[PDB]
């Protein structure tokens, strides 16, 4: 029994939040929104909702709440730091779950740059891509090395196109050069050379071949 105002009712889920009370947090987030419905304070409530959800091990709730908030509430001011929780929760310590965060944080930065969490997603992005992209580079040396050279030039492309910041970039025109070299394509072998060329111009792989 809680027959209280909105100020108090949500300084109240708000409390049990920090002693992580996340069981009865959210109990008291549900009240809130079904006796004050149309309140801001019931908007902000599906925000912290999904919050306690990911301090806890469900966080497959959490992203039903984010989803469910960000259709319900698409100009809502803290979109923002809706973006970056999802980025959180995909986010953990494989391709699929770092790609998915990436774009999660990728979305965020380019929406709202002013946000107060857009530089912690960039540092976040940098993270992932170097990861992607190491995994990427490590699969190009491999299929190099079995001369599967179309399999491991995808590899390549994959770098150079969507991981263009990367350190790995410089190591993958060289590989593709000598890719396109063995299986024929002289155009794009003197293409991918000028790149390398103009990009880096003191690359040791202007003077070597690529080193297996």
């Amino acid at each position: 029994t809680q027959d209280w105002s909105v100020e108090k009712l949500y300084a109240e889920a708000q409390d049990e939040l920090n002693s992580s009370n996340y069981t009865r947090a959210v109990k008291l987030y549900e009240i809130l929104e079904s006796r004050f419905p149309t309140s801001r304070h019931a908007r902000q409530s599906q925000l912290d909702t999904a919050y306690a959800y990911y301090k806890d091990d469900e966080k497959d709730k959490a992203l039903a709440a984010i989803e469910r908030f960000r259709r319900l509430h698409p100009q809502h001011p803290n979109m923002d730091y809706a973006l970056y929780l999802r980025g959180l929760v995909l986010f953990n310590e494989d391709p699929k779950a770092n790609r998915e965060a990436y774009q999660a944080f990728a979305e965020l930065v380019q929406r709202f740059p002013n946000s107060k969490y857009a530089a912690d997603a960039t540092a976040r992005m940098v993270k992932l891509v170097d990861a992607l992209g190491g995994n990427e580079m490590s699969v190009a040396r491999y299929y190099m090395k079995r001369g599967a050279y179309i399999a491991a030039a995808n590899r390549a492309k994959k770098i150079i196109g969507s991981y263009q910041n990367t350190r790995y970039v410089e190591e993958s025109l060289a590989i593709l050069e000598l890719a396109y070299k063995k299986l024929d394509k002289p155009q794009l072998a003197a293409d991918t050379r000028r790149v390398l060329e103009t990009n880096f111009p003191k690359s040791p792989f202007l003077t070597h071949a690529w080193q297996p």
